[PDB]
């Protein structure tokens, strides 16, 4: 049983991310206040699991065992901003090395990137991170990205 943590810029999708993974459902536009929190059972490998999961508004961090930081391909403020999520999670969880996934929503408005791939892959070796793309609104590459940080929940 393992508490995960969204952290990322306002509107780049920490939600529809988080509800697709939970229950395969995208909500168009979610009410943006809201920091829900979601536990849920799966099956990792298949050593099988429970996680609870906060949904940020961009203190339940103290408690914490996981950050997914997430950013949008299309806006480079959102992915600047990641850097602020990073050592947020060091003033807090204290080291320079927590369970970390760095991923870049919406890969589906490839027309609209601002954000390239080897940019976030070159701000996951900082962390030494894994990391992902993703589209929430197409499910595409959500499952994965849970998955991997349950696995370094537990590598660490
Ligand atoms: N095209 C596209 N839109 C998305 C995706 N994920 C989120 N959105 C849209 O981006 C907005 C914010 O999603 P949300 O999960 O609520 O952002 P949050 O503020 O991080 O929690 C809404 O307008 C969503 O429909 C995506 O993968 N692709
Ligand atoms: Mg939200």
């Amino acid at each position: 049983e393992y508490k995960l943590v969204m952290l990322g810029a306002g509107g780049v999708g920490k939600s529809a991310m988080t509800m697709q993974f939970i229950s395969h459902r995208f909500p168009e536009d979610h009410d943006p206040t809201i920091e829900d929190a979601y536990k849920i059972r799966i099956r990792i490998d298949d050593e099988p699991a429970n996680l609870d999961i906060l949904d940020t508004a961009g203190q339940y961090m103290r408690a914490g065992e996981g950050f997914i930081i997430c950013y949008s391909i299309t806006d480079r403020r959102s992915f600047h901003e990641v850097r602020e999520f990073k050592q947020l999670i060091y003033r807090v969880r204290r080291t320079d090395d927590t369970p970390v996934v760095l991923v870049g929503n919406k890969s589906d408005l490839k027309q609209l990137r601002q954000v390239t791939k080897e940019e976030g892959l070159a701000l996951a070796r900082e962390f030494s991170c894994p990391f992902f793309e993703t589209s929430a609104a197409y499910r595409y590459y959500i499952d994965d990205v849970f998955h991997a940080l349950v696995r370094e929940i537990r590598r660490k």
